[PDB]
């Protein structure tokens, strides 16, 4: 008894607060922009990494209403941190960074709205 909508307020939140909150983070630098796997010297990054994901690509999918619901934006956020876990063994600064961005991103989603 309900037609699916593009859940824009959670996605809004994920864009407005989360995205920007992450974006601005001490640890957001490799996520704001997409890693040049040549730049950080990552010969197997686009090899190992499932789908190298950045707050940029994510801010894209959010503000371009590509996301149908926040959880995809979240899973891209999770993806973002998980690629960092995928490549960099858990305990690497970038994972640790992602890990601090997780508790920050997930901070927001811990407070993620529900559509009226
Ligand atoms: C963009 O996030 C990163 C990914 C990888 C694979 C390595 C590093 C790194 O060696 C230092 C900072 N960030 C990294």
């Amino acid at each position: 008894p309900n037609k699916p909508k593009r859940q824009t307020n959670q996605l809004q939140y994920l864009l407005r607060v989360v995205l920007k909150t992450l974006w601005k983070h001490q640890f957001a630098w490799p996520f704001q922009q997409p890693v040049d796997a040549v730049k950080l010297n990552l010969p197997d990054y686009y090899k190992i990494i499932k789908t190298p994901m950045d707050m940029g690509t994510i801010k894209k999918r959010l503000e371009n209403n590509y996301y149908w619901n926040a959880q995809e934006c979240i899973q891209d956020f999770n993806t973002m941190f998980t690629n960092c876990y995928i490549y960099n063994k858990p305990g690497d600064d970038i994972v640790l960074m992602a890990e601090a961005l997780e508790k920050l991103f997930l901070q927001k989603i811990n407070e993620l709205p529900t559509e009226e």
